[PDB]
């Protein structure tokens, strides 16, 4: 299987990338350096992760060392919810560019479909704990994203955590100039996303699977939640293939024509996670993994559920 997938902007995107949410700032520079050394060419970033400066130090050092050329890297970031406004989008993108020490992004995503009140706080709340919305809509935010392409700041634009109706809304936007290249969504054997993936793929939108290992380090994890990495059924498939459970969990989305972005700051795991291009899951393995769906989401947040554009009320 090829290492890159063709996007609807004509560029190629590496199907394996390194995730950076929760990567501590004192560890992420080395994580990214190691990743690039062992073959990663795609890094998934976001302003809200608060570590783009440190990710950027690594990228810049590897460019300076001439380990890789800029054209060989595929750097992704995301517009946070408090920047949905027309007058804030460019500056948000530019802050990310400055922190990452880049002149352009390969892909810039609307991080969540919901706009929040601008200000210093990433999750502005009212006194009762509800997020404070902005009156911005996804269509006007999309127009602002299109401007970034036309100014040369980003090569591609896309969306993240958009449900099927929201993707459709963008595709049906009056005067749409650029289709979204990517929808980045949670996807793993406990949240298999068959409906949304089929819709997006049918429209030529590439899907990126986040939290492919079930995000065991998510800060809201409870001791009782299901655990992909410990699931004996998945362990059995891994054992049959002489691979680790994580390697199976990474190969799974790859064979569905998805991009996948496992996170690690452990050098041995960063390397392990990349060694997924030399084995194949059978069709029976794939269907078996799909059968584990339980509609379980890592990524959801009670404080945001009443926002008009919160994505997880719809079935898909
Ligand atoms: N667009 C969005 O809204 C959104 C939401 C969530 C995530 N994402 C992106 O997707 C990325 C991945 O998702 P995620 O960070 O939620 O979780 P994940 O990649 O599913 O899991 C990361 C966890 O798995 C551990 N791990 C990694 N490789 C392992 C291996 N080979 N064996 C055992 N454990 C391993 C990591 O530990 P160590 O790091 O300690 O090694 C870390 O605790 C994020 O970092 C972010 O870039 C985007
Ligand atoms: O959104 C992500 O990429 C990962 O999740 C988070 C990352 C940070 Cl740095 C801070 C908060 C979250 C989080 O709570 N995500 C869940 C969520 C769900 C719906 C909306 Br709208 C916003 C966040």
């Amino acid at each position: 299987m090829a290492s890159r997938i063709l996007l609807n902007n004509g560029a190629k995107m590496p199907i394996l990338g390194l995730g950076t949410w929760k990567s501590p700032p004192g560890q992420v520079t080395e994580a990214v350096k190691v990743a690039i050394d062992v073959g990663y060419r795609h890094i998934d970033c976001a302003h809200v992760y608060q570590n783009e400066n440190e990710v950027g130090v690594a990228i810049q050092e590897k460019l300076r060392e001439q380990v890789v050329k800029r054209e060989e890297l595929f750097i992704v970031s995301k517009l946070w919810c408090t920047y949905h406004e027309k007058g804030l989008v460019k500056g948000a993108c530019q802050k990310t560019l400055s922190d990452l020490k880049l002149d352009y992004l390969d892909l810039y995503l609307i991080h969540w479909p919901t706009g929040f009140k601008p200000g210093k706080e990433f999750f502005p709340l009212d006194e009762s704990g509800n997020v404070v919305p902005s009156d911005t809509n996804i269509l006007d935010t999309w127009a602002a994203m299109e401007e970034l392409v036309d100014e040369g700041l980003v090569k591609a634009i896309g969306i993240s955590n958009f449900n099927h109706l929201q993707v459709e809304m963008i595709l049906n936007k009056p005067g749409l100039k650029y289709k979204p290249a990517v929808n980045q969504i949670e996807c793993h054997p406990y949240l298999t996303q068959e409906k949304l993936i089929q819709y997006c793929q049918s429209k030529g939108i590439v899907v990126t699977a986040y939290s492919p290992l079930g995000s065991p380090d998510r800060p809201w994890a409870k001791p009782e939640d299901p655990s992909l990495l410990e699931d004996p059924r998945i362990k059995a498939i891994a054992a049959k293939h002489n691979k680790t459970t994580a390697q199976v969990l990474i190969r799974f989305p790859m064979q569905r024509n998805l991009v996948v972005i496992p996170k690690s700051v452990t050098p041995e795991r960063i390397a392990e996670n990349f060694k997924v291009f030399d084995f194949e899951l059978s069709s029976q393995d794939m269907t078996t993994l799909l059968s584990y769906n339980r509609n379980w989401r890592v990524c959801a947040l009670l404080s945001c559920t009443s926002h008009k554009d919160y994505p997880f009320h719809e079935e898909f």
